[PDB]
């Protein structure tokens, strides 16, 4: 709803949560909703955001992941 | 479309591939997705599929992340 900041994702920004708890628990939260992402229509509206949030200036540091998920390049680096 | 797998998700199973390099990665495209998920209808329907997606036994191992996603708990814990 308008207004409220999304407190949740404030928490990722602190590297004080950095943990090696909180980093196992993002990972396999991630790995739940890249399945979502598949599903038809979510993955054009994905996209679609993408399109508009790389010109967000607040996403600064976020550039090599940005580019990634913009070209569909591998979640992961595999070596 | 049919009978593709998602090579990308098979990689974040393998422990091999578990590095600092990867869980920074992976940790600021979920802050990615994670804005995403606000926008309106996108956040229902992420719900609408934690609720079937509960119930496939292939994500074992998952258990504790889904009733999180599910109930809205936060997405990380911040202790306080």
């Amino acid at each position: 709803d308008l207004g409220t900041e999304n407190l949740y994702f404030q928490s990722m920004t602190n590297n004080k949560y950095y943990t090696e708890e909180n980093k196992k628990k993002v990972w396999k939260k991630h790995m739940i909703v890249l399945k979502f992402l598949e599903q038809p229509g979510i993955s054009e509206a994905y996209l679609n955001y993408l399109q508009e949030e790389i010109h967000n200036d607040e996403w600064i540091g976020f550039e090599n992941e940005f580019f990634e998920e913009l070209t569909g390049k591998p979640v992961i680096n595999v070596g």
